[PDB]
């Protein structure tokens, strides 16, 4: 056959390439959402891999919102604490190529918790 699709598989939340997705879901999430900050990950709750022409990662994470405002190393931005912390659950999928080195965001779905 022309494509290529390969088995859909667990993956364990430590995997460094799954870690390497999650950064990549998260700088873009940063880029496209109109949040005023920062938000970075604080718990990768699930991951999912599948082989295509290219890696597709299927995340499910948490993020928070952070102290830095965009107008990056997140490592250096605290989570928001009170007033402006914010928490959401999402659900990312990853394309990443070898031709490429930045990994794309292919969809999301983000749901504020309380």
């Amino acid at each position: 056959q022309e494509r290529m699709v390969g088995e859909l598989r667990d993956l364990s939340p430590d995997d460094p390439q799954v870690q390497k997705a999650a950064q990549a879901a998260v700088a873009s999430y940063n880029m496209g959402s109109n949040s005023i900050y920062y938000f970075r990950d604080t718990h990768i709750i699930k991951a999912q891999s599948q082989l295509v022409a290219g890696i597709k990662y299927f995340l499910t994470m948490e993020m928070g919102s952070t102290d830095c405002r965009k107008t990056v190393d997140l490592t250096t931005c605290p989570l928001a604490a009170g007033a402006q912390q914010e928490k959401l659950r999402c659900d990312f999928e990853v394309l990443v190529v070898p031709w490429q080195n930045s990994s794309q965001l292919l969809k999301h779905n983000c749901v504020q918790m309380l």
